[PDB]
């Protein structure tokens, strides 16, 4: 199990649901949550997640997406 | 902000992803989580979520779902 | 069976007993307890107990009651 | 706080509810519970309860009452 | 110097606040307090109050209302 | 003779057993099987099977179930 | 997995259902079937089946049971 | 004399002849018959018949034998 | 179904059992019996029995067999 | 569940009551009955009855008894 | 000969044998039986039985007992 | 809904009136009626009657009383 | 001279005669009598009576018998 933290631009709600649903759609993901002072940290925890192709999908479908953390549990 | 626990028929991983992404796509949802020894408990946390509509939508796309818990956070 | 948590403003023993005896008179109720570091959580467990009706009746008789949780056991 | 168990004649639901509401009505009571295999064991937990007047109050309003356990926790 | 007690149908805190504010709006009332074991009684004190208009407005805007007492102080 | 396929939330082996035995205990049933990649398809073959009754029994003593197919052999 | 064939005295539908439900109730069983020109051979397939325990259960509740074959698949 | 009934699985007639000829081979036996709507009841009457020994003989050579009755005539 | 009576020379235990086990051995027989004042009458009832064949093989294995009665029941 | 018929010396009705109450007091016994033209046949039906211990007990308190029949139901 | 049906609280085996041995001990009783879906119908058949003193004795030592039927044969 | 017939010793009209009045007083009695060739039977009809206390009362206050019939309508 | 009393299971007149004639057939016996409220006591009085042999004779040809008394006259 891995923990991924992505800084994403998600000003409103329809866009924060957009990022959340896209990360949730990756097989193996068992936790998705938005955290941080500025509602800017998408954290994805699961198994068999490729952090690279996940952040690529975020950038293609949302906006800027920087990968801040990839850690084991 | 309320927390909702739904028992959902999601026996594999493409089906867990589809329930996670469905819950995630609801505006105001902040946390979607897979839990339970049998991995059939969808935990959903967020603002102004309608648990009845949520469970009906899970029922539509996953075929079988049952509300277990609604809690004010 | 079902577990229901109501937050009730019951600062002294008489208001505590009023809320607890009231919930205990509801047919189908097999557990009542006051919990929480603030001693403000009324826990009611039983069969066929309607959450809305119980809060309504806490509001009619004692006042200062808020539904916190409803959970299948 | 202490724990008290009284075997009470409680055949139906009007009878459980008045036994339970009676115990819940005494000051200091934290927990009231209907236990046992035949639903005759009224568990009462709380502070400063005199088991003697409580069973006396139960005999006086719910028929035969049998003090079976009092113990500190 | 007249004191008025009205039994009102107000079985929740929202309802109790509404009946109290309406009572305090009528000409001549100095003080509105709520009383009664189940918080179903307004006490209204003042000079030059018409209790007929007071109770009739509570009936129109807040449901059922019964004038229990009109007495000097 | 008739074949029926029911999707059933039977995530573990104990609940698969109870779905199997429920179907098996219907008089006339010649075949009960757990099929499907996700081991969630109960197939029943026999004489005088009532599909609606059987799903209802499955719901009642198994939780969630959905009729997928009724076929005459 | 393992296939088991047991000869069982089950001359009517109620005793066919009895033996069939009995085998179905064994954890790990995914196939139960009545075969044979004489309708007296029940086929049990699944995982972790203890043949002695199964046949002894059939005999203890149906009177007559005789293990014919144990076959790996 | 003594009458013994054994339930025997004898679906065809080589198995019926085999059980019935073997019970007849027992010295002391002056009646054997196959009775029952299921034709599964081997009845044997005679003098000095040991029921335990006869059923053991049936189990050794035929299999699928169960003692149903022993009565003095 | 048909009834046959044969006078057989069967003086001792072994000879009765041999006679009766051979009649019991014929397919279709469902009762065999030794009646008669002096032990000598072998009663055989069943379906599709040929009396001449039966007596023939009795004479071959027990010496002297006389056919006394053939009757439909 | 077995049925047991015992011949018991119970010539009057104080002694029939003695035998019937002793059979009745055996755990698992659900039918006791006086039968026979001479009213000396005690019929006992139930679960886990030991016929020999039962006859021995009848013999101890009624003086004479003899086992006549043991039958599976 | 009269038939008597008493509803008796006899949840375990020791308790059903206590009631039965008490009814069997009544002179003139020739049948005692437990029936009903819930095994709570004590059936007593015999001669010169007073149902009143019988149900009184039942209540005196086996909880409560309700006389459901007195009828002739 | 039950009908009770009591043979009562009441050999004159004063006695007949007394026993009927007594029967009409006990709980659950709706109708009392005198019958029999010699006007010696009570017919008592009602719901929730204890026949034991009824016949015991007649025994205590009006002499001999035999419960001939307890039966539903 | 000696007197012997035997309890015999002789529930009809046919078997009382068999017991009587048996005791009478013993050389040296000059009194045989059926005594007792329940007519089950055989009294034998005479010379050279073997009590054990007589009871053995009674059992062998009368069924059940129990020696009650042996007295020298």
């Amino acid at each position: 199990r891995t923990k991924i933290v992505v800084k994403v631009h998600m000003p409103c709600d329809k866009s924060r649901a957009k990022a959340m649903a896209l990360a949730a759609s990756v097989n193996g993901v068992d936790v998705v949550e938005i955290t941080g002072e500025d509602k800017d940290r998408l954290v994805v925890v699961g198994r068999g997640i490729d952090p690279v192709r996940l952040v690529a999908l975020l950038r293609e479908k949302c906006g800027l997406a920087e990968l801040l953390m990839v850690e084991l549990v």
